[PDB]
């Protein structure tokens, strides 16, 4: 099961450098809870554990990242990636 999100840069409170944020409605319609894993593909691809988006970002189907998770994936800031769950 997967959905398409646009990355983007986590909060600095945001603790978990594995830990990728994402709205409640696209947590339900990707069939993911908190705390499950999941996958990240661009080209490269990732796995890391989903916990709730920040309240407003539903409508923007954004996925939040720490800067050192997008470099892993080989990701910037604005890229469209697919979140599938594992």
């Amino acid at each position: 099961s997967s959905v398409i999100a646009r990355v983007a840069l986590a909060h600095e409170d945001d603790v978990g450098k594995n830990i990728v944020r994402m709205d409640e409605e696209l947590m339900r319609l990707l069939g993911v809870k908190v705390g499950d894993l999941v996958e990240i593909m661009k080209v490269s691809s990732v796995i890391a554990r989903v916990a709730l988006a920040h309240e407003d970002d539903v409508g923007k189907n954004i996925v939040r990242m720490d800067e050192e998770l997008m470099r892993l994936l080989g990701v910037k800031v604005g890229d469209l990636v697919e979140i599938m769950k594992v």
